């Protein structure tokens, strides 16, 4: 039935909406669109910063590291790493500033010290997600032209993966907490999944947005006393406005809120 649902509110979207809802009580699954590609925007920071924290895990790098730049470095929506170009930045504070503001610099400051978009695309094949790519940089990759598979992902790859990452044992349990705590933080997605949600859930979250009418939210939600929910939603070639399609994303939370609740 929700199936059923998203149908129909994709219908009234204009565009096309991709959902995956991944119940951890038992690894079972509902999706809509759930294995067509779907430009990540966004998204792809949380990615990112758990590709950093393997890196942490590794001996490879740390939180603690000063990452230096210069306004040359600076692209368009940097609205932390746009106040430290004088002191540099950590790597925790620019993972930090990545999810839960969607910092373009800090993204890309982070890549550079991954080694790229090819660097991130090869921690998702070692973790098992054969579908999901980075190709370009911040502010390119949020194109989302449809046809292209360049930066995109599918809903069902991105909430298992999300699971994975956040839940499964990819990480350290240090730096899956430290993940976690991060998405919770999130700043950017009051009029998404998590307008859609009751109060007393405890959600993480990383919103997408980009070209195309695109608008993109993924989050793992903790209801009181429950397994967590990981949800993914994209979508795209939409043909309302901005604010329409965050709409779009709140009914998806609340249509999920109700399936869990009333055995959809």
């Amino acid at each position: 039935q929700l199936s059923e649902q998203l149908a129909e509110l994709e219908k009234r979207s204009g565009g096309r909406l991709g959902v995956a809802v991944l119940d951890t009580a038992t690894g079972r699954r509902i999706a809509y669109r759930g294995d067509e590609r779907f430009p990540m925007c966004s998204t792809f920071k949380a990615l990112l910063a758990a590709a950093v924290l393997a890196r942490v895990d590794q001996g490879k790098e740390r939180l603690d590291r000063r990452i230096t730049y210069g306004k040359e470095d600076l692209v368009d929506y940097s609205p932390v790493t746009e106040k430290h170009v004088g002191d540099g930045m950590t790597v925790a504070e620019l993972c930090e500033a990545a999810i839960t503001l969607s910092d373009n610099t800090a993204a890309n400051l982070l890549l550079e010290a991954l080694g790229g978009p090819a660097a991130l695309t090869a921690f998702l094949r070692s973790i098992g997600d054969e579908v999901t790519r980075l190709d370009r940089w911040e502010p390119e990759l949020n194109e989302a032209a449809p046809g292209d598979p360049r930066d995109t992902t599918t809903p069902a790859a991105m909430a298992a993966t999300l699971r994975t990452l956040l839940l499964g044992d990819a990480l350290s349990p240090a730096s899956r907490q430290q993940l976690v705590d991060w998405l919770v933080a999130n700043k950017t997605g009051d009029k998404r999944l998590r307008a859609g949600l009751p109060a007393d859930d405890r959600v993480g979250d990383k919103t997408g947005t980009g070209g195309h009418g695109t608008t993109n939210d993924i989050a793992v939600i903790w209801p009181p006393g429950r397994a967590p929910i990981v949800v993914t939603v994209y979508l795209t070639e939409s043909q309302v406005d901005a604010d329409a399609r965050d709409a779009v994303i709140a009914e998806v939370g609340r249509l999920v809120v109700e399936a869990f609740h009333h055995h959809h």
